[PDB]
């Protein structure tokens, strides 16, 4: 699909707020996902053992992984649709190194939206949430088409 410049602006305006605290946002989102959808935790042989939110909150490995996730996602969004190059190694690692179905991308999309709504209500009204949801669907559909070229679902 295609985002208008107005929509991208709404996306990058909240994101600028997120980047004020990348690790904290990273943590909130991954724990939102693990609680909300515990089966997702199973994909990480690194975190598999964390039993309660308190254990999640205090794992430094998890917080680090959350910076990595948000730094790569931020890089893609800042490309404003021209993210072919950024998408290729992402799709490869999530389709053959480990296999992450599109369903799970939807779940983490939902957690991102959850967290932005909680921490940035004045910058995350309805218009801003629809733009962000548009940006994430575009990511997922492009990733899905890449998955398919690489030999996996999509
Ligand atoms: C916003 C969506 C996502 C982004 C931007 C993202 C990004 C990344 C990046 C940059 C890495 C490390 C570098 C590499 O790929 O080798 C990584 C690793 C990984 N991701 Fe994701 N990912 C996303 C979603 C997910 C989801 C939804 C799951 C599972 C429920 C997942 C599972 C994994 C696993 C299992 C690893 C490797 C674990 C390890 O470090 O040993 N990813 N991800």
């Amino acid at each position: 699909m295609v985002l208008s410049e107005g929509e991208w602006q709404l996306v990058l305006h909240v994101w600028a707020k997120v980047e004020a605290d990348v690790a904290g946002h990273g943590q909130d989102i991954l724990i939102r996902l693990f609680k909300s959808h515990p089966e997702t935790l199973e994909k990480f042989d690194r975190f598999k053992h964390l039993k309660t939110e308190a254990e999640m909150k205090a794992s430094e490995d998890l917080k680090k992984h959350g910076v990595t996730v948000l730094t790569a996602l931020g890089a893609i969004l800042k490309k404003k649709g021209h993210h072919e190059a950024e998408l290729k190694p992402l799709a490869q690692s999530h389709a053959t190194k480990v296999k992450i179905p599109i369903k799970y991308l939807e779940f983490i999309s939902e957690a991102i939206i959850h967290v932005l709504h909680s921490r940035h209500p004045g910058n995350f009204g309805a218009d801003a949430q629809g733009a962000m949801n548009k940006a994430l669907e575009l990511f997922r559909k492009d990733i899905a088409a890449k998955y398919k070229e690489l030999g996996y679902q999509g």
